[PDB]
């Protein structure tokens, strides 16, 4: 499951919306596609977490990166902890639960 980055190109982030140009089932037809990360990523006490929602409301310095050592595609931010004043850096590996299904970014 997941692994959209294997068959998607020009991966970008605007706000909380992840976009890319993804291969359709034929393996070469490209499709511009977007997916809103706020719909399935939230902030749990400073940790970006799958299955929660609306991380962007309590996280700053939001960006897309390739993780330094592993080169995994990550959503990275500084997220607010439960105490209401402490922030902590956090990364979540987007390929864990975002797939390319026939050219369309899809939660899986």
């Amino acid at each position: 499951t997941g692994q959209f980055s294997k068959t998607c190109e020009d991966i970008t982030l605007d706000g909380s919306t992840l976009s890319a140009f993804c291969q359709k089932a034929d393996g070469y037809t490209l499709n511009e596609t977007s997916i809103n990360l706020d719909e399935e990523i939230g902030n749990l006490d400073g940790t970006l977490s799958w299955g929660d929602h609306n991380f962007s409301l309590t996280c700053d310095s939001i960006g897309l990166a390739q993780s330094l050592f592993t080169r995994t595609y990550v959503l990275a931010a500084e997220c607010e902890r439960r105490d209401g004043y402490t922030y902590i850096p956090t990364e979540i590996e987007l390929d864990e639960h975002i797939a390319n299904i026939d050219g369309t970014l899809t939660y899986e």
